[PDB]
């Protein structure tokens, strides 16, 4: 079932950002995008250090105990989990993804807190029912409490014909007011030619991709409460010191967002 002779997003994204977890296939799928966009591994890196600095803000500033992680991806430390864990051992996880080579690599999200809990589930977002009414995710979070939905770089591989703005807000209606919404959204805008060509590289291997206008992302954040500064590249969402150092807005191809359920 891993499928090693095809390139999968997770394990692309792993090794453009400098982990061991992907095949040949990924490489070469990784070196072409790379080749027509040079900057790859400048967005695929900023993308990964924003899930640490809203996962952090979640966890610190709006007190958040409870997530729910959509394509999690192969894990890389710092984990969500991890960051979560940090700032509030007792922090719970469910991690969720449809790639299989994220099942095999498991045992890193399970490594809880004793006070925490961790649990992971395969299943496809395609398909709110089968994570919501998951055991793995009915043991782990309280959904009478507030939850973090993490949608972070995945709503890319959702085409509108399955209408991702609704299976996000399908994932987001059972959890409670307090609770928040935080993604981050691939666009075309800033680098048309290169991204652009990126997209179809996606494409020609099997990997359906839509980006996004920052007007259609708002589409996902309707009757949510944005927080400052809304919806935004995400090496301008609360950067650190050198969160920008040397980054172009041509060089990002995410918009990060994070919203309050009222
Ligand atoms: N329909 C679906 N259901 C669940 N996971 C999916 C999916 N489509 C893609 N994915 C997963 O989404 C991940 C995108 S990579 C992003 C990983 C992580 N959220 C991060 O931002 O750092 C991959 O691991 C891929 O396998």
């Amino acid at each position: 079932r891993i499928d090693t002779e095809s390139a999968h997003s997770a394990r692309i994204y792993d090794y453009i950002i400098g982990g061991k977890d992907y095949y040949p296939a990924d490489k070469e799928a990784g070196d072409a995008m790379s080749r027509e966009w040079p900057a790859l591994p400048v967005h695929m890196r900023a993308n990964r250090d924003w899930m640490n600095r809203a996962v952090a803000h979640l966890a610190k500033e709006a007190g958040i105990r409870q997530f729910l992680d959509i394509g999690t991806g192969i894990p890389t430390s710092p984990n969500l989990h991890e960051i979560a864990q940090s700032v509030a051992p007792e922090s719970r996880v469910v991690y969720v993804d449809n790639d299989p080579i994220v099942l095999t690599l498991s045992q890193g999200l399970l490594a809880s807190t004793p006070e925490g809990r961790t649990a992971y589930v395969e299943a496809d977002m395609l398909d709110p029912a089968s994570i919501l009414d998951a055991p793995e995710l009915r043991d782990t979070l309280d959904l009478t409490r507030p939850v973090a939905l993490t949608v972070i770089a995945i709503v890319h591989f959702v085409l509108d014909e399955d209408d991702a703005v609704g299976i996000v807000r399908r994932l987001l209606e059972p959890l409670p007011s307090g609770s928040y919404l935080a993604m981050s959204i691939g666009t075309a805008e800033f680098a048309p030619q290169e991204v652009g060509r990126v997209a179809r590289e996606y494409a020609a291997r099997n990997m359906p991709m839509r980006l996004r206008t920052h007007a259609e992302a708002e589409e996902f954040f309707e009757g949510l409460e944005l927080v400052e500064p809304g919806i935004v590249q995400v090496h301008k969402w609360h950067p650190d010191a050198a969160t920008a150092d040397g980054i172009r807005d041509e060089d990002i191809a995410m918009y990060g967002a994070v919203a309050r359920k009222p």
